[PDB]
């Protein structure tokens, strides 16, 4: 059974809502991105029409198989109707393809759904500006102070300068990056590009990055292992004996491997700066773990809400728990008292 904070009132819709079979009242399934606990339960023989961005339904019908009779991707920034209801898509600043929905209810309620989002100052001049939010359905994956971490640009920057240097001291140095999901490609990206090379990786993660509609990808992909210098392996394998395992298969083209584990938060971050990052090391192996957030931190959550100024907020992430759910609400209050909502 579907909970209350994946249904929108006064609609027929749900949000990221396919785990719960036929959901009664529902005539459209919203799907914010192609990130498995918010796809969970889509498959090749689902018959009720979906909702989503471009991105995510190339990823629908590549990857999943749903067939494109039920596949209704809109366009961005752009009024739309849907059974009857206006409707905007905004670009997240999550993984390629996510996005946050405006709803404009019929009796006059106008409703954000965050999905999964990275709050930033740009959305302050989207067609956010234009009118007022009354409910905000807001991703709460960090509400809380200790959840700090620096710009992605900061991460970019060491990662780059990490892999320059550890290869022009020796060309016989790997790179390797551990994925497990769409999301965080310019760790991989950035990386080969300052190193003059493609990034290779498996036939399975080269088909969903080919959905993904990334400028001049063919330049910057392979499924040439051999023709590549950054490779990309499951993250799970993104450990000694997993690394280890892989050099040998490299036919001694390699006597040393650097590898980046892209994260979400760690503890680590309530002590050490990006600047002071080691890594672990084994013998020719070294795994770096790096703070790459694809998520708000508290400040950048807090800016946002502050700005938006809603009139009920309902959390989408951390609901399980009596805990979680009155730190949270007393965040919000507090936030509303500072700016005086
Ligand atoms: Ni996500």
């Amino acid at each position: 059974t579907c909970p209350f904070y994946k249904k929108i009132p006064g609609t027929g819709f749900t949000v990221d809502a396919f785990q719960y079979g036929v959901v009664e009242g529902c005539t459209a399934y919203f799907l914010t991105h192609f990130h498995s606990d918010h796809y969970a339960g889509l498959s090749k023989h689902f018959t009720f029409p979906v909702y989503c961005s471009e991105i995510t339904g190339n990823l629908l019908k590549n990857k999943l198989h749903v067939q494109e009779q039920y596949i209704h991707p809109l366009p961005l920034d752009t009024e739309c109707i849907v059974n009857g209801v206006k409707v905007v898509l905004l670009d997240a600043n999550h993984c390629p393809g996510a996005v946050m929905i405006l709803f404009y209810l019929p009796n006059g309620t106008v409703i954000l759904h965050t999905g999964d989002f990275r709050a930033d100052p740009s959305m302050e001049r989207s067609l956010l500006a234009d009118q007022k939010v009354h409910m905000l359905y807001l991703d709460t994956t960090y509400c809380s102070p200790e959840y700090t971490f620096p710009s992605q640009q900061e991460v970019i920057r060491f990662a780059i300068n990490t892999a320059f240097e550890a290869v022009t001291l020796n060309p016989h140095a790997l790179v390797v990056c551990g994925t497990y999901s769409i999301g965080k490609e310019k760790v991989f990206l950035a990386i080969a590009d300052v190193l003059g090379s493609k990034v290779g990786m498996s036939q399975e993660k080269y088909k969903t990055l080919q959905c993904l509609n990334i400028p001049e990808i063919n330049s910057l992909i392979t499924t040439d292992m051999c023709s590549s210098l950054v490779h990309l392996l499951p993250m799970m394998q993104i450990n000694f004996k997993g690394l280890q395992s892989h050099l040998k298969k490299c036919g001694g083209k390699y006597n040393q491997i650097l590898a980046f584990r892209p994260t979400g938060w760690t503890h680590s971050n309530k002590f050490t700066r990006i600047a002071d990052v080691i890594p672990q090391t084994k013998g020719n192996i070294s795994i770096y773990g790096i703070p790459y957030s694809e998520h708000s931190s508290y400040l950048e959550m807090k800016r946002f809400v502050q700005w938006l100024k809603p009139q009920k907020i309902i959390p989408t992430v951390n609901v399980g728990t009596w805990k979680s759910r009155s730190t949270m609400e007393k965040y919000f209050r507090e936030w509303k008292l500072e700016a005086g909502y």
